């Protein structure tokens, strides 16, 4: 029905990540920590960084449990090293529990820490299989279902502001909410539609057909899910298959041909402005992701708007211009349904069922002309040929 104590406890914005308030150690040292479901270790600065204004202290906390093991993470866009540990563990908005947590305690990194961005850690919410080092260390949210009565479920409404909003303005503003082990009816409309996990590593999924202004793109499904489609809060962009990315960028080129834009606005680099109110939306076409039902041979599809793909951005120069950020970009990891994507949508993570739902989000930015959706059922056949192994 309602868990109240939960609405409004995540801050920040698509371009720097949505962030929760935890507390680790004893007596509790306050961190803000990324909440990032496409990936499975929680992991906190702690040692000094010139961008982290505050960190874990591990000699200072009674509860300390040293590991006593080393653990490496590099990815493509940046790293981080670290040592294992244990302690005691709260979400000061969340449940009314404290539960004994792996924390990797971070000791160096590249590109992880972002000048002020706000957060000081990442919580990593998917499964085990792909924490790090392996799989023997129990991510967070197992621990924290292990541990106490709370159901095995999350659900995330990211809200996204549609404007720009500066530091101050970022540290006010209410950015959404996580509900641990919970559905809060007041965070969407329409019904929620239910999409299968494929597999319990990443939160993976499947996309069974693509449309760009209800014209399919036609592409074989396979495509869409190669090398695999996973809900990832922890990436801003929706990123697409390099052979999906060239063809959806051709559709979206031509629907809004009447107006033409430099190349390094569909590669995401460069921003595009005009006047205050202007944006002509209506030009940019809505995106629907048809995704595989719960019923055989039933999808639905999630239709997102300009307002979503499109990315609020702070002018280059200092105008009262409303600027983007093409937020669709290429991945060679298969498709990423980022922030962008994910604040559209109210997103129930369950894990007990074993499934993704989908719903509107009330918070998500439109026009009077149109709305994101999500609606069903469709007839679809051969799904499982869509997926990749
Ligand atoms: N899901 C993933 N998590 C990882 C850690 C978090 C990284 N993101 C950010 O710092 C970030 C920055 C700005 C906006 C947003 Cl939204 C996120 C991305 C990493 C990539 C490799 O795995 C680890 S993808």
């Amino acid at each position: 029905g309602s868990f109240v104590e939960m609405v409004d406890n995540l801050r920040g914005k698509s371009g720097q990540g949505y962030y929760v308030e935890m507390t680790v150690g004893s007596p509790p040292q306050t961190l803000n920590i990324l909440v990032d479901t496409g990936s499975s270790n929680f992991a906190v600065g702690a040692a000094p960084h010139p961008f982290l204004h505050r960190y874990y202290q591990r000699q200072l906390s009674s509860t300390y449990r040293d590991l006593r093991k080393g653990v490496y993470v590099p990815y493509t866009q940046g790293k981080w090293e670290g040592e294992l540990g244990t302690d005691l563990v709260s979400i000061p908005h969340g449940p009314n529990v404290t539960v004994r947590a792996n924390i990797a305690a971070i000791t160096e990194s590249d590109k992880f820490f972002i000048n002020g961005s706000n957060w000081e850690g990442i919580l990593g919410l998917a499964y085990a299989e792909i924490a790090r080092p392996d799989d023997s260390l129990e991510p967070f949210f197992d621990s924290l279902v292990k541990q106490t009565h709370v159901p095995n479920l999350f659900s995330l409404q990211l809200c996204g502001a549609g404007f720009p909003l500066n530091q101050s303005e970022v540290l006010a503003s209410v950015g959404g909410s996580m509900i641990i082990g919970g559905i809060d009816h007041s965070l969407y409309t329409g019904s929620l539609w239910y999409t299968p996990i494929r597999r319990e590593w990443y939160y993976e999924v499947i996309i069974v057909r693509v449309e760009i202004n209800g014209q399919d793109l036609k592409m074989d499904c396979k495509e869409y899910n190669y090398d695999k489609s996973i809900v990832d809060s922890g990436t801003t962009n929706l990123r697409l298959p390099k052979k999906v990315f060239e063809a959806a960028v051709k559709s979206i080129k031509a629907a809004s041909s009447t107006e033409k834009f430099p190349d390094g606005f569909w590669l995401g680099e460069q921003l595009v402005c005009w006047q205050a109110g202007t944006t002509p939306w209506n030009i940019f076409p809505v995106i629907s992701l048809y995704l595989m039902g719960e019923v055989t041979n039933q999808s639905f599809r999630i239709t997102i708007l300009p307002q979503q793909y499109l990315r609020p951005v702070e002018d280059v120069a200092t105008s009262q211009d409303d600027c983007y950020k093409f937020a669709i970009s290429q991945s060679s990891t298969g498709t990423v349904m980022g922030a962008v994507i994910m604040e559209g949508f109210y997103v129930v993570f369950d894990r007990a069922r074993k499934r993704i739902g989908f719903a509107v989000s009330a918070c998500h930015v439109h026009d009077e002309f149109r709305t994101a959706a999500v609606e069903g059922p469709f007839v679809t056949l051969d799904m499982e040929d869509c997926g990749y192994n």
